[PDB]
DNA sequence: ATTTGGGGAGGGGTCTTTAACC
DNA sequence: GGTAAAAGACCCCTCCCCAAAT
């Protein structure tokens, strides 16, 4: 789509080029008025504000448990399914978060 | 000692909603 | 109201770091 004017990286996001351009300045223009923590983007600030408000918009359809984050809901759903979602293609290990599998592939030879 | 599980920050994509002009 | 954008809301991922578990 459109290339970044600075680093010439292709930004496929529709209307997301200014958002990427703001990444090069390193500033955090969004701030939580309560705990004074600064954020780069507004959506992260709202998800953080869920921490102060106590809002838990993610609902489990089987037991009604509520969570503030989508990944919390998934990791909880594995209590009903018992399924570890990420599996290594080479060493038979399984993991509960994607970055755990990435870390395993980065560290262990595995093959 | 080493591996797992999770908190909390970042970035990039898509779908919808909206702010700016006209 | 129409148009062409950016913002919002939400999805996914990785990273550092540190308890916790093994
Ligand atoms: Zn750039
Ligand atoms: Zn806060
Ligand atoms: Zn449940
Ligand atoms: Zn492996």
């Amino acid at each position: 789509f459109q290339k970044c004017p600075i680093c010439e990286k292709v930004i496929q996001g529709a209307g997301k080029l200014p958002r990427h351009i703001r990444t090069h300045t390193g500033e955090k223009p969004y701030e939580c008025n309560i705990c004074k923590v600064r954020f780069t983007r507004q959506d992260k600030l709202k998800v953080h504000m869920r921490k102060h408000t106590g809002e838990k918009p993610y609902l489990c359809q089987q037991c009604g448990a509520a969570f503030a984050h989508n990944y919390d809901l998934k990791n909880h759903m594995r209590v009903h399914t018992g399924l570890r979602p990420y599996q290594c293609d080479s060493c038979c290990k399984t993991f509960v978060r994607s970055d755990h599998l990435h870390r395993h592939l980065k560290k262990d030879g595995c093959n």
